[PDB]
DNA sequence: CGTTAGGTGT
């Protein structure tokens, strides 16, 4: 599950919560940033994400000798991808209302390995003969932060991958990436990371179902009310479109994106905001001792 | 500065 945003000058106030977010959160000081990619080890980057560095590379200061000009109108200049993998709700749920690390290593795991995928896609232009040419440089640079609330204040397990926007040729030079190999494979790499989830849940002992209509998985012990009561933010997508005269299929991609920021909103402690989630659990009817080994593994093959 | 396009909704 995979979502892909373009981060330019014009939408980068959508980045300020990286750091914020995290805070006081379940699991985020066993930490919730990471760099990732070939990139990012050619440039000596590893372990937590440095704000300091984030800032610097997210505007192309690869170092004080080295600067990127990746405009022409500096408004629409791109600073990165925001590649976000979030698990399924019912998944969320578990981890982080009942509370279950190992769910958390296979959330990481399956970014993990979703990642190296995407470097096979990373692609810049080149000059040959005078004639601009297109070669697979095979290296991106990835700072990963690790969230667990959604916009709405669920529970929503996910981690913004932010891809820079750059890449290093084969003369050594950092460039601007192309972008149209790694837009056309969004579904693929959501694929490998829920297969690499899947696999990992299912040797937790989690029972999945599945669900052949839009290739996705979940826990098997919630029903599709319990769900529904922890997706607010889809909800009020629903009711933005259903506003416009539309439904989820007859809007396009471009107006649904649309209607998630219009529908967006802007103090609570994570105290109350945990405890919420129990009771309103609790509400529901909702029991988590559910982690049996059990279930006719249906998302096996 | 176009291009992708599960709804859980980054
Ligand atoms: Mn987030």
């Amino acid at each position: 599950m995979l979502d892909i945003t373009t981060i330019t000058r014009q939408n980068v106030t959508s980045v300020v919560g990286y750091y914020s977010d995290a805070k006081d959160d379940y699991y985020s000081k066993d930490s919730f940033t990471s760099w990732q990619g070939t990139g990012a080890e050619a440039l000596g980057l590893s372990g937590d994400v440095e704000s300091a560095r984030f800032k610097e590379l997210l505007v192309g200061e690869i170092d004080t000798f080295t600067h990127m000009q990746r405009h022409v109108d500096a408004k629409k200049e791109r600073l990165g991808y925001d590649l976000t993998f979030s698990a399924p709700k019912g998944v969320s749920m578990q981890a982080l209302i009942h509370g279950d690390k190992t769910i958390i290593e296979a959330h990481e795991k399956a970014v993990a390995a979703a990642v190296r995928e995407a470097e096979k896609l990373a692609q810049a232009r080149t000059t040959r003969q005078g004639k601009s040419v297109t070669q697979n440089t095979n290296n991106l640079v990835v700072a990963t932060f690790r969230h667990e609330t959604s916009r709405a204040l669920d529970p929503d397990l996910h981690t913004h991958a932010f891809v820079m926007n750059m890449t290093q040729r084969e003369d050594g030079q950092w460039r601007a990436l192309k972008n149209d190999e790694l837009m056309r494979n969004k579904m693929h790499l959501g694929d490998v990371y829920k297969q690499e989830l899947a696999l990992e849940l299912t040797k937790a002992g989690y029972e999945l179902r599945y669900n052949s209509k839009n290739n996705t998985f979940d826990m098997a012990h919630f029903s599709d009310e319990q769900i529904r009561a922890f997706s607010r933010r889809s909800e009020q997508i629903e009711k933005g479109l259903a506003a416009m005269g539309l439904t989820r299929e007859t809007a396009d991609a471009q107006t649904k994106s649309r209607v998630s920021m219009a529908t967006r909103e802007k103090e609570h402690s994570r105290e109350e905001i945990h405890q919420e989630w129990a009771s309103r659990a609790k509400t529901l009817g909702i029991d988590f001792d559910n982690r049996e080994w059990q279930g006719a593994l249906e998302v096996l093959f």
